[PDB]
């Protein structure tokens, strides 16, 4: 574990991190998909052998000795709300059982369901408020990946609520 386990958040593509492993916002089909999806299919290709999983879980790959964690979260455009939020709170508690099992210090982990698979509505504190729910039992140091200037200051403001 790390020694005094913290939650932080960069703005920058999660294929560069500097963390022990990676949270993949994959697609149950194990496709190469777009967005962070695509990114990391360039990255770590060979990640992608045999990843299809349902919604709700996360399955890891190895590439070489490097883990890619592919977490599905629901597509808001298909699942209600309700449903919705349920398999987006179960894909991170999978990913937590995955991060404490290869007994890493450190894990990369993009915001679930916040871009193609939002539904089009903005969903920054529900996917972050899931995360912490799951994380927040484990002592990973946790390194949040985002792209736009608002997100990075909104989750920075989360983290630092807590303390
Ligand atoms: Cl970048
Ligand atoms: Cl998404
Ligand atoms: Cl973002």
């Amino acid at each position: 574990g790390a020694m005094a386990p913290s939650y932080r958040v960069k703005r920058m593509d999660i294929a560069k991190n500097d963390e022990e492993c990676v949270v993949n916002a994959a697609n149950p089909r194990g496709l190469p998909g777009d967005g962070v999806c695509k990114a990391v299919y360039k990255k770590w290709p060979e990640s992608f052998k045999n990843s299809a999983t349902p919604v709700g879980t996360a399955k890891t790959v190895m590439c070489g000795t490097y883990p890619v964690i592919h977490a599905v979260g629901p597509n808001f455009s298909n699942y209600t709300e309700s449903e919705g939020d349920r398999e987006l709170a179960a894909a991170y508690r999978e990913v937590a059982k995955e991060v404490t099992r290869l007994g890493v210090n450190s894990v990369a982990i993009p915001l679930l369901s916040t871009g193609v698979y939002s539904g089009g509505k903005d969903r920054l504190t529900q996917s972050l408020n899931h995360l912490f729910t799951a994380m927040d039992s484990t002592d990973a140091d946790v390194v949040i990946y985002c792209r736009d200037k608002e997100w990075e200051k909104k989750i920075s403001e989360a983290i630092q609520m807590r303390t």
